[PDB]
């Protein structure tokens, strides 16, 4: 249950593209930067602008079907091919997410992904 966390994952070169998905979505959110570090490497906390975060980086992504709510299979392809099987089988019992809204749906998500595998989740 450790983090992984070494030169290959998460892989750099999704890192680098997440980086200016992060930017724009941590300006339109106001999440902290100690918000986001918590949830990937330590505790699962509840947070409405960590939530948001997360419900934006899915938008900014295009990773998200017509109405906002995510498309996993647009999400497993976006991942680089090293992530694939890790992917699936942390998302496999994690295909429907609960909630009212698309920031609650995307915490489902999340708050599902890291406790499937603590140790290949991260959030940035
Ligand atoms: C049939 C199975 C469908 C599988 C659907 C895709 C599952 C994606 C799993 C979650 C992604 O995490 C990993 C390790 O792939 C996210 C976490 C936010 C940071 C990130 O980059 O990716
Ligand atoms: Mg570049
Ligand atoms: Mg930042
Ligand atoms: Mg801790």
């Amino acid at each position: 249950v450790t983090p992984r966390r070494d030169a290959e994952y998460p892989p750099p070169e999704l890192l680098e593209a997440l980086k200016p998905l992060h930017d724009i979505c941590a300006k339109k959110t106001g999440v902290t930067d100690e918000a986001i570090i918590e949830f990937s490497d330590g505790k699962i906390h509840e947070d409405e602008k960590l939530k948001c975060y997360m419900n934006c980086l899915f938008h900014e992504a295009k990773v998200v079907d017509d109405n906002g709510d995510v498309h996993l299979e647009k999400l497993h392809d976006s991942l680089p091919n090293s992530m694939h099987d890790i992917a699936m089988h942390m998302g496999k019992r994690c295909l429907y997410p609960e909630g009212e809204n698309l920031c609650e749906k995307a915490f489902w998500l999340h708050k599902c992904w890291k406790q499937a595998d603590p140790k290949h989740y991260f959030l940035v």
